[PDB]
């Protein structure tokens, strides 16, 4: 399904490129990302596949991209253009997306992550004890998989014992299953809908500083904010926070176990691990989201026509040398670090601080019970990109 080539595409813009099916996705997702970004590559390319829609192929040009809503707006933020589920705020420009945000960040922000570092420690010390003992796991299904559902329950203080029916509606939301995962879709979006109902009720005027009593007591324009609109906040604080912390998580795993040297460095400066969070959503973007262009204008030499959609892969930011020389390398001691992995502009990821929280607490906790591994002989993970890069298959292997 290719669309025909729109009059505001030059000729020479037009690259073949399907960002859910990459030529070489098997070598890899970064990998594959990376091949198409040549050198010499126009800042805004074009393709026929997902509907026909640009391409930022630099940091440059998905930075800026991400962060000027009035000529580039979240209105339509997945491709293909196809939408009956506003996840609001994600697809509000400021002003509208601004008390949302803010009912967001009561729950996310800095100074409430740290207080929250115990319990996703416990998380994390938990899931590697199960297989500490054994020498051997599947990291994607033994802890990634199973790690930011239970980061949740701790965070939303739910009973530990609903993980089954919470994954279920979570797989239906995050990775829905011909032409009708609508129905797919609608059995995660409304199952997870009728089992926090009560909890928002009964939570109302509360005084637990977990999520769900903290986004219900949330007010919007001087007024309480409505009770579904509540619903679609919490619901966000599940998705936004599973996703793209699976796959993150087996990403850099994958690289740690392939670079035993490496892991001796972190392992022998736990500052220096501490401090090197960033450097990891540098090297392991895990995102490809899009801007609607708000209006026509002309841009990156091109004319852009309201309606069109840029995707921004932001694979191409943190491994862009022009942005960060020497890409590949994992760099602890990296003193420039270039990237967008969560986002940029008014929408730049509301969970970041949790992010590099989760990701250095696994590190140290992994690390203590498991200093020394690596990836399990003749076996390889297994590749998917899209809105959100997918990795499974993780074997890895210790004395
Ligand atoms: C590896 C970790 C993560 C990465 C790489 C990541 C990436 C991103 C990116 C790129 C966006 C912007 C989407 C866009 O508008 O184009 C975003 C938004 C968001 N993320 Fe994250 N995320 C991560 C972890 C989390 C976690 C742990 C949470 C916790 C709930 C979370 C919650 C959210 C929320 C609520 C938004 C919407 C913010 C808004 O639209 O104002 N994310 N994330």
């Amino acid at each position: 399904a290719k669309v025909e080539r729109p009059a505001n595409v030059p000729e020479d813009r037009v690259y073949e490129i399907d960002m859910y099916a990459l030529n070489g996705i098997e070598d890899g997702y970064h990998e594959a990302w990376k091949k198409v970004q040549h050198p010499g590559i126009p800042d805004l390319i074009w393709t026929p596949f997902t509907g026909g829609h640009w391409i930022a192929t630099n940091g440059d040009t998905v930075k800026e991209v991400y962060s000027d809503p009035t000529r580039f707006s979240s209105e339509v933020i997945f491709l293909p253009k196809e939408e009956k589920y506003q996840m609001v705020p994600t697809k509000m420009d400021p002003p509208e997306h601004t008390p949302y945000r803010k009912a967001l960040d009561k729950g996310l922000n800095l100074a409430k992550i740290r207080k929250v570092e115990d319990k996703v420690r416990e998380v994390a010390s938990s899931l590697i004890d199960s297989f500490a003992a054994r020498g051997e796991c599947d990291f994607a299904a033994e802890y990634a998989e199973l790690f930011p559902v239970h980061v949740f329950m701790a965070l939303a203080d739910l009973p530990l014992e609903d993980i089954p029916v919470l994954s279920e509606y979570a797989r239906q939301m995050t990775r829905p299953e011909p032409e009708e995962m609508a129905t797919d879709l609608e059995a995660g979006n409304n199952g997870f809908y009728a089992y926090v109902d009560p909890i928002i009720r009964a939570r109302v005027g509360g005084d637990g500083d977990d999520l769900i009593t903290l986004m219900v007591n949330s007010e919007i324009n001087g007024e309480r904010i409505a009770h579904d609109k509540a619903q679609g906040l919490i619901s966000l604080l599940l998705l936004g926070g599973l996703d793209t912390v699976v796959n993150f998580l087996s990403f850099f795993m994958i690289h740690l176990a392939r670079h035993p040297e490496l892991v001796a460095e972190l392992r022998s400066d736990p500052l220096k691990l501490m401090r090197g969070a960033e450097e990891m959503f540098r090297r392991f973007p895990v995102v490809s989201e899009a801007r609607m262009v708000a209006k026509d204008q002309e841009y990156k030499g091109v004319f852009l026509k309201r309606g069109d959609m840029i995707l921004l892969p932001t694979a191409l930011h943190g491994l862009d040398d022009a942005a960060n020389p020497e890409p590949w390398k994992l760099d602890f001691s990296r003193r420039s670090i270039s990237h967008s992995t969560f986002g940029g502009g008014p929408h730049r990821c509301a969970g970041m601080h949790l992010a590099r929280m989760e990701v250095i607490v696994t590190l140290e906790e992994w690390l203590k019970r498991i200093p020394e591994f690596s990836f399990k002989e003749g076996e390889t993970p297994i590749y998917h990109s899209g809105i959100v890069a997918a990795v499974e298959n993780v074997p890895l292997v210790w004395p």
